[PDB]
């Protein structure tokens, strides 16, 4: 075996709590190289002439060039010390711990978790790991109340074209007239985009953090739409934008007005006095050059104290947690402070955090419960979309991705198709339905949190922003009501078992030539098998009947009853067809 | 190229700052597979159509299985995304990033350092670099007042053999009486086991945090004490037995008597009522079954404020740092606001942890400066004391572990021989001197801070606790002076040579064969090679000049000028010398 492919740390996604006496430890090996991993354990304290405690490290999945070994230690003094034992194929076996490798037990060393603090179990609100998320971004969802809209709005149609700076009066009453859809949809939580005042479309630049914005209504509206939404079972998710401020925002302003001599001049990034002169900012602002987003100091105690004042507030009005934009540029202590706060607040207060890339910083249980999982999506977008990448690669990928967080931030990220920020996922498959139902498939059936974007539902298109923020079709003739039931039967499915919100993933097939792919979902004595034939072409497989699961499947699909033949079952799936196999338990 | 041992991770130590806009990156690959390792990067909003930036990471060192590539990332917008190209022996050209391997850069992807706040800049006090600790056992250091000894002390001789139980009236006007000693030795910095009110010899079973033990006098005493060692340029380190309280501890004594009804009952972990009664302790304690010492929960805010109340007071009596016993089983939260108490009281505060294995997670800049390095003191006792590995594995395990943290950490490692939990390292050796001076030449030019267990530097032996508590040898007939004035030379050689202080370290030369471990430290155009022949017989070695340090060179211990013909010094090492080359500069 080669031993410099074989990794663990005593932290972060490879050693960590599942519970205050039980911890889950992951090994990387090279894939084939260990066939049996076995982890040696015992009390910090205990004796030499203890024995050690036993447990055996089952493979957890696979990616292109490794094998994942996962194991849960039951550590009752909360205190662990262990090494690894590692067979090969041809039987060969060596130890691996904190010293290193060895035949010799002793001269391998332990790895060791020190303690187990109850205040350090990862834990993530119950309800977050069965919701299905809906995102709405208010200017372009509905116009329910004209009277507010702004000045020069266009059109609201199906052929809308929208520029960086149009309206189209989008407003929260539109919202609330919309939630029986809503409700119908199956949808069980809703992720609003900026809704605070703000003069552009977006409003990610704010100008008043503790007001609702004009155009979209006022605190009384946002309270019904918040009451209305709970009686249907819909819980409202708002978006956090404490990166910077609108150069509208007070203490900006005041800045701009007095410089050197304003009272918050620290609050910000300002390179020269006076503020400015154009869109050459000469202070930082988010991204490049962007004037109207100034950059906020949230590592001054009076913009965190701030900041943490206007979630206070909003709290208070009744919502379920935040969307934190551009999350992984404010500081870890502002987030693990931020945490303690919300859940102080409100235990069931979700915290979702806005990264593109690798989050695992932020997602070890101090800081965030999930993220906007891009990860998923591009990986998505690869297989489905654009047929950048085949099923085994795409199944390294997924798995690649599950082993870089904890199991309790990978249970509840949030798997999008798209966003605000992107082009229309239907856009990314060319127009192909065939080819976006089976993403939309497997986003319903993976191990994750759905969140679906307003349209898509619907059959909506467009390009990257600001042609994907067009204006809703509510127009019956004009919206894809066949792909509006089948989002209904796939989010219902996933209400009905428990596996899919509930259950572990497991890899089951990956074929990169006739580019099938398969996995399980498992919870108690349920397993549900999701086969997913990406190809333009019908096709027969015979799949090995998944672990543990028995001999009679049913295709909640379509009701076909499937039996296992000699351990194996026979499958026959049409051109982008996917099955949604339970195993009756 | 075998890429199953390429590794990479954007964050811990493989990705950090050493200031607002410099990231440090490093990578490892199997040993020999990579010759050129360079980064391409650029700001993360960068246009795809800017040119990336260009840094070559040197080979910052290698162990048994891999090379280590170190780069420095210039990042004038603290943000940055980028990708390693990698170029094989025969050429092969590789780019590593965030999605994985490609022979095509934008396939590769790139890691993203989302943002560089200075807040979370690792930053350690200026003073804890260039000190020389000395650890002081204050029961068996010194008898300065007989009157406030102990029942039952016992006498202090050169012959005692300490049982657990043992007093022999060590106290704090005794350390006073011996500054001139310790300054003579040229210490910079005392480390304190426990001080404060408790029954026993050692004192981690605290009665009192408040105040100072009678045994070992008061708080008059003390701040004399204090002021006495600064003066003389010796800085203060106190001991806090924050982890677990003694069970005379007022909250404890509180629990016993009232029980359930203990208005203190949640500030330790309790299973049931009444509380204790014998050796069967029925509540959670330091190790396994120790009575004295109640485990504290620190995860309580009333006992956290209590314990930073008791920080707040010691540090108003000018100490300079702490030593965090059993430091990993108190949270991570507790220790990071303790850091920022702690900075915010005095910047220049030490912060040293005790942990014996792998502290990454508390290195990382947000909660201590340094650890007990108990891995630097494995590889030098199975190096130079037991004589179980040899040159090439000795190196090997210094520059993995070097690797283990951010270099902030690694300056600065409390580098022990032992400790008053093990056994005397002259025992380790078994008695020879020769080995063990070997290891203190060692131990006084490596990379980190040297730390003295008292009586080491005149000779003492023991076994481990309590063998290794014997009272302090005062009699200048029974101390070892040859030793003492070996000591005093290296650490004159240390405040001397700013490479041995702030210089960073390579390998220069291991060999196994002839057991000759050689290093460089380097600083600015200064380059000091250190060369230690560990076997016991007299041998020449011929050494490449140490990378563009000049050619010539001189041995600061003997005075021997070395010039080096063709770019190779020839060295003749005496059995078990040790040579302290200087460029000249
Ligand atoms: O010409 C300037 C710009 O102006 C307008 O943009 C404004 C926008 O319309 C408005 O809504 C707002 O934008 C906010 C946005 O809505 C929020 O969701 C959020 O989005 C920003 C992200 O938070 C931020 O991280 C970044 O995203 C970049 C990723 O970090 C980066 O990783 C990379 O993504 C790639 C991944 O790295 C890779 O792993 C994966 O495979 O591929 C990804 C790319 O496919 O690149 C991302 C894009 O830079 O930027 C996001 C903003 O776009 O915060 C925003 C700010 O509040 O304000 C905008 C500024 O005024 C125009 O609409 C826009 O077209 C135009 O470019
Ligand atoms: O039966 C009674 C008991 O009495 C004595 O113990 C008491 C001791 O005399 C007294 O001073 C005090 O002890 C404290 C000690 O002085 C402090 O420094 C500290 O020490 C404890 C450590 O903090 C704690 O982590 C642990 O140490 C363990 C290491 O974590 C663990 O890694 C392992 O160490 C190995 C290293 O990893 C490796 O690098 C090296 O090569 O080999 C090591 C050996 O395995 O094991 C360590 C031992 O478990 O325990 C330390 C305590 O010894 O905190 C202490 C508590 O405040 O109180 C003691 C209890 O009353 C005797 O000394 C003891 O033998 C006897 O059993
Ligand atoms: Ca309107
Ligand atoms: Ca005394």
């Amino acid at each position: 075996m080669l031993l410099e492919a074989i990794f663990h740390e005593a932290k972060g996604s490879y050693a960590y709590p599942i519970s205050e006496t039980q911890l889950r430890v992951r090994l990387r090996a090279k894939k084939g190289d260990v066939v049996r991993c076995e982890v040696l354990y015992a009390d910090r304290y205990a004796s030499p002439e203890e024995e050690l405690a036993h447990a055996l490290a089952g493979k957890a999945g696979s990616d292109e060039r490794f094998d994942y070994f996962e194991a849960l230690l039951e550590c009752s003094t909360k205190r662990v010390k262990y090494v690894f034992l590692l067979t090969g194929p041809q039987g060969e076996a060596v130890y691996f711990g904190e010293t290193g490798f060895s035949a010799e037990r002793s001269k391998a060393g332990v790895f060791q978790y020190a303690y187990i603090h109850r205040s350090e179990v990862f834990t993530t609100p119950e309800w977050a790991k069965e919701a299905v998320i809906y995102q709405i971004f208010p200017e372009r969802f509905a116009n329910g109340d004209p009277s507010n809209d702004p000045p020069g709005t266009e059109q609201w149609a199906k052929d809308a074209r929208p520029r960086h700076d149009s309206f189209y009066g989008g407003d929260l009453k539109g919202v609330i007239d919309r939630l029986p859809y809503l409700e119908e949809l199956g949808v069980t939580a809703l992720y609003f985009t900026p809704i605070f005042a703000s003069p552009s479309h977006h409003k990610y630049d704010t100008a008043d953090y503790l007001a609702i914005d004009p155009q979209f209504g006022d605190l009384p509206t946002f309270r019904r739409l918040v009451d209305e939404a709970h009686r249907r079972g819909i819980k409202i998710i708002l978006d956090a934008v404490f990166n910077h401020a609108g150069d509208q925002f007070f203490a900006f302003r005041d800045v701009l007005q007095k410089g050197e001599q304003s009272r918050y001049k620290d609050w910000f990034f300002i390179e020269d006095f006076p503020v400015s002169k154009t869109s050459r900012t000469n202070y930082e602002t988010f991204a490049v050059q962007v004037p109207a987003m100034p950059k906020l100091r949230t590592e001054n105690p009076e913009v965190k104290e701030y900041l943490f004042d206007v979630a206070r507030f909003w709290m208070e009005q009744g919502i379920d947690g935040w969307r934190l934009n551009v999350a992984n540029e404010v500081d870890h202590a502002f987030w693990r402070e931020f945490r303690r706060l919300v859940k102080s607040l409100n235990p069931d207060a979700l915290i979702v955090g806005e990264i593109w890339h690798d989050a695992s910083g932020w997602l070890m249980g101090d800081q965030f419960d999930s993220v906007m999982n891009y990860l998923f999506r591009e990986s998505v977008i690869r297989f489905f979309a654009t047929g950048e990448i085949h099923a085994e690669r795409f199944d390294a990928e997924l798995t690649r991705a599950r082993m870089l967080y904890p199991e309790q931030a990978a249970q509840g990220l949030w798997n999008l198709l798209d966003s605000h920020d992107t082009e229309r996922f239907l856009t990314s498959c060319g127009g192909n339905e065939a080819k976006f139902r089976l993403a939309v498939l497997f986003q319903m059936t993976y191990l994750g949190t759905p969140l679906i974007y307003y349209g898509d539902e619907i059959g909506m298109a467009g390009a990257t922003d600001p042609d994907c923020r067009r204006p809703m079709i509510w127009e019956e003739k004009e919206q894809n009501r066949g792909l509006f039931e089948f989002y209904k039967e796939l989010i219902r499915l996933r209400h009905r078992l428990a596996s899919l919100t509930r259950g572990n993933v497991r890899s089951w097939h990956a074929d990169k030539q006739a580019n099938l792919y398969a996995f399980v979902r498992t919870v108690q004595d349920q397993h549900v098998g999701v086969v997913l034939n990406n190809r333009g072409e019908k096709q027969t497989v015979l799949l090995q009947v998944p672990e543990s699961g028995g001999k009679t499947w049913l295709d909640c699909l379509t009701g076909e009853e499937v039996h296992g033949k000699q351990g194996q079952l026979k499958l026959t799936l049409r051109p982008y067809q996917g099955m949604i196999l339970w195993n009756g338990r």
